Formats: structure tokens, C-alpha cells, sequence
């Protein structure tokens, strides 16, 4: 077996599952660990796109009540350490002393703002577990299928604790832990005794390649199989290469702008809903894009499925009413700085560039402010920065509830004064059932969302990959790479 060569525009700070969700460690997370339940992106000829829930840890699983779901584990599924799953890793996993209980936050920051309100979980047998919230939830199975829900080793885990686990993980994956070098790479090796499909690479490098142009021409010496967090304009340079070519699709997450509410500037809604306004969506499409990346009609996703508004009218463009929001606000002519972390997203920069020009006419001067991987400033040094939310779950309540709700880091950390009514829907919706009511509601919190601009939605990106032609890999909807039944060579 061959080693795979990753170029790669970053790495997550730790390769605990939940605190390695971003758009650089799922890629990562998904060859370590495994979820109760997995999603078949290839079911039924589907190019890496198919909503198909399939059996991973648990063969089989039945929700009892609108509060818990009994999961049958699969038997003799081994860590990469020699331990055997049983129901207390799971249980663990879900468990109010790892995940969303109160003493939690400093080891999972985000654990508690991310979780549905988890009861602690029952553990019925050595491969029998009931995963419960403590009021009613429809969202259970979803959320197991999820990121959020990668099973760790109970007695390792605690053994070591969340962040050198972090720095050393054990999982049930198809690739074990080899190294992780920060700001370099992490090196994966073939799982030999993993339960399910066979790992067809002996070694995986995830090697850090900050800059686009320094990943495009590492494939074309060749360092590299396959190169990640491509841009449409390099699509015709490396498929005029006979060995070499691009796979991209449009994947589950969008990618946006937000602002530091503390700020003086954006404590009200009147700057941020100018700066929405004047956001060209469709040239940038154009330009940047080359039509690749699609633009929503608001906080509403296809995957939510039930949840998706396709009746709804796309997010407005009105440069004249910014105009006038910009001469009514506080605002006086300030340069206002954008943090971006380089091309960590894909057009990233191209993007602010273009939209520092849309604000300068709308009487708005932007300013970019580059920072270092892990060299993020305090909260209180930035004012606006760019984001993404990865759509995580078969429903809307990802990300408006985690990201944007009451108990959420926009509202919390970064000082949005969400009114009542928004916080009231985001307590409905976790815990009403499919229909009108929560229909509704979910279309009442995206008006809110759009009227009060916390965050500023501009696309889902068209996700580009590049490849050696004699890697054979394909793109999966989300954030993540896939390898299960979907890597070989020649
Ligand atoms: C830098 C990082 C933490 O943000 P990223 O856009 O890579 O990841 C988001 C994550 O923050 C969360 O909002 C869920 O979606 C991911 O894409």
C-alpha cells in the first residue's frame, strides 16, 4: 500500500473529536473515529451527496420515547490500543462529566452550546446504551450521526485527560494515531484490525500548506496526491495536466462574515444590516466562483429536509438603503478592521477585497488584518472576521440554535443582544415535534436573523479538491474527507 501525501490549507488545534470541529479537523476526526451511526454519501449511485443514515458502532437502534433511543453496539469492536467498545465508552461519550455538564467547559468549550439538553446516558449491557434528553427531542438520531458525536475510549481518555487526548487520540477508526507536529502535520498509519472497511492507505500525511499557489504547484512536482481548499480560477491550470485533476463540490456549510458585538460599533443592528445590505452576492459568485458556489434564501439549508423553506425569497441587495442605515447609524468614517486568517477559507481575501470596495461606496471603510493559524487576537482587538457553519444535522435547529441561540457563543461570547422573541423560538423548535408550528417558527427566527444581521450569510462554497488521477477519492457534501470505500490506487 501506498503512504497518502495531504496538502492541506490547515489543522485543527487538537484532535479531540468535538474540539477539532472546524473545516480542517472532521478530515482528520472521521480516520481516527467512528459514530454510532454514519452517513452513506455513495448510496444508490449518488456523487458523495446521499442523506442515507447507515449502521457503524450500533448495528441497530430504536427511539423508545420523544426522549431516548436504545442503541445495539457492534460486538468486539477494538480502540486502536487493544480495549474493547462496550456501552460505557458511549455512555462516556454523552456523559454530563465529558461533554455538557457544568465542570465540562474546560475541556470541551463548546460541548454544552452544541449538545440538545442531554440527561445522563443509561447503559443497559456491555453493548446495549440509551442516549436520553432530559426534555422532549426529535433530534437525538440526528446528532449521533454527527461530528459532535465521535465515540471516545472512557478509561484512556480519562486516563489522560481532554487535552493531552487531544494530543495523543485513541479511536475505533480505519487510521491510527502516528504524530501530530502543530503548525506542520499530523501523520495517520493503516488500522489493520479496524471493524469495518479495510484502510487502503499504509500511511496519511495532513500537511499544512497555508498558501493556495504553494499547494498547486506542491501537486504538480508531485509532494502531494491530493491538495485541498481550492479556488474555481485554479481548476483549468491543473486539469491541463493529463495526470492530475480537479473534484469539488457544493458542500453542507456556508460561509460568511461576522462582527464583536462588544463593539461599540456593532452593538446595534443599524451598521451591521448596511454592511448586509451592500453585499454583492451575485458578482462575487461570478468573479470568484466562475457560478460554482450557490447562494441560500436565508438561514435555510436542503439538508434540514422538513426544516428547508424552499418557498422562501433570497436574502435582499439594497445599496441605496445601506447608503442612507450608514448616514442614520453612529458610524463616522473609522477604518473598521476584518480579520481573516490568510486563505483559510477558500477566496477568503479575493472576497473582502471585493467587498471593501462594495462598503467604500456605501460610505464604509473596511480595513484587512491578517493573523497567524492559533495567533487569533483578544475579542476586544477585532471588530468584524470571516466564518463558516457547517450544517451538521438532518434539520434546522444546525447552526441557528448552537451558533445564534440563547445559550450560544454569538449571544454569549460575542455580545449579540438577540431580542426575546428569537431566544423564545430557539426554546421551541429544540423541543417541538415536525409541523407547522416549528415550520413556522424556524421562517419567523430567519426574518429576525436577516432584519438583525449578527452574522452576514454570502455562499455555500463550492469545496475544490485536486488529485493525482491514480488516487482514486471522491468528494463527499460536507467538510470532511471520506476514505471508507472511496480511496485506492491505480
Ligand atoms: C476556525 C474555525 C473554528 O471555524 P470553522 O469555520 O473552520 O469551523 C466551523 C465551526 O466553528 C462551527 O461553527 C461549525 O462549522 C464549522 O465549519
Amino acid at each position: 500500500r501506498r503512504a497518502l501525501r495531504l496538502g492541506v490549507n490547515g489543522l485543527p488545534n487538537s484532535l479531540e473529536p468535538v474540539n477539532a470541529i472546524s473545516n480542517v479537523g472532521p478530515r482528520i476526526v472521521n480516520q481516527i473515529f467512528d459514530t454510532l451511526i454514519a452517513r452513506d454519501f455513495f448510496a444508490k449511485g449518488a456523487p458523495g451527496n446521499a442523506i442515507d443514515l447507515v449502521p457503524a458502532l450500533a448495528e441497530s437502534w430504536e427511539r423508545i420515547d420523544e426522549k431516548s433511543v436504545r442503541f445495539k453496539l457492534r460486538q468486539k469492536v477494538m480502540f486502536h490500543d487493544g480495549v474493547e467498545l462496550t456501552a460505557d465508552d458511549v455512555a462516556y461519550t454523552f456523559s454530563s462529566e465529558r461533554l455538557w455538564g457544568p465542570e465540562a467547559i474546560k475541556k470541551i468549550p463548546l460541548g454544552k452550546s452544541y449538545s440538545l439538553d442531554f440527561d445522563e446516558p443509561v447503559v443497559e449491557d456491555k453493548y446495549t446504551v440509551t442516549l436520553r434528553t432530559k426534555t422532549p427531542s426529535y433530534l437525538i438520531e440526528t446528532f449521533v450521526a454527527s461530528w459532535m458525536s465521535r465515540i471516545v475510549p472512557k478509561e484512556y481518555y480519562k486516563k489522560l485527560g481532554a487535552v493531552d487526548f487531544g494530543n495523543k487520540p485513541v479511536g475505533t477508526g480505519p487510521y491510527k494515531f502516528v504524530e501530530f507536529v502543530a503548525g506542520d502535520r499530523v501523520v495517520l498509519e493503516a488500522n489493520d484490525a479496524y471493524w469495518g472497511p479495510k484502510p487502503t492507505a499504509s500511511k496519511i500525511t495532513y500537511q499544512i500548506v497555508a498558501e493556495p499557489a504553494t499547494r498547486v504547484a506542491g501537486l504538480i512536482s508531485g509532494e502531494y496526491d491530493i491538495i485541498t481548499t481550492l479556488t474555481p480560477d485554479d481548476i483549468q491550470l491543473i486539469n491541463s495536466y493529463p495526470d492530475l485533476e480537479t473534484r469539488g463540490t457544493l458542500i453542507e456549510n456556508f460561509h460568511m462574515f461576522t462582527f464583536n458585538m462588544n463593539q461599540e460599533v456593532f452593538k446595534d443592528k443599524k451598521l451591521r444590516r448596511a454592511l448586509a445590505l451592500a453585499v454583492n452576492r451575485p458578482i462575487m459568485v461570478e468573479a470568484l466562483w466562475k457560478k460554482q458556489a450557490s447562494i441560500p434564501a436565508g438561514f435555510n439549508f436542503p439538508n434540514y429536509g422538513e426544516t428547508f423553506d424552499p418557498k422562501r425569497k433570497a436574502m435582499e441587495y439594497n445599496v441605496e438603503e445601506a447608503k442612507r442605515l450608514v448616514k442614520e447609524s453612529g458610524y463616522d468614517g473609522t477604518p473598521i478592521t476584518y480579520h481573516t486568517m490568510g486563505n483559510y477559507y477558500a477566496n477568503a481575501m479575493p472576497a473582502l477585497m471585493m467587498m471593501i470596495e462594495m462598503w467604500k461606496q456605501i460610505g464604509v471603510n473596511v480595513v484587512m488584518k491578517t493573523y497567524a493559524p492559533g495567533s487569533f487576537p483578544p475579542d476586544n482587538q477585532t471588530w468584524m472576521r470571516n466564518w463558516s457553519n457547517g450544517q451538521w444535522m438532518t434539520d434546522a435547529y444546525a447552526t441557528i440554535v448552537p451558533e445564534f441561540g440563547p445559550n450560544g457563543q454569538v449571544q454569549k461570547r460575542w455580545g449579540w443582544k438577540a431580542p426575546a422573541e428569537f431566544n423564545e423560538l430557539c426554546q421551541k423548535v429544540t423541543v417541538l415535534p415536525n409541523g407547522k408550528e416549528r415550520f413556522d417558527a424556524y421562517n419567523r427566527m430567519r426574518d429576525i436573523f436577516e432584519e438583525e444581521a449578527p452574522a452576514v450569510i454570502l455562499y455555500q462554497p463550492y469545496d475544490v479538491y485536486a488529485a493525482r488521477k491514480d488516487v482514486h477519492w471522491k468528494p463527499v457534501s460536507f467538510e470532511m474527507m471520506e476514505f471508507r470505500n472511496n480511496l485506492s490506487f491505480g
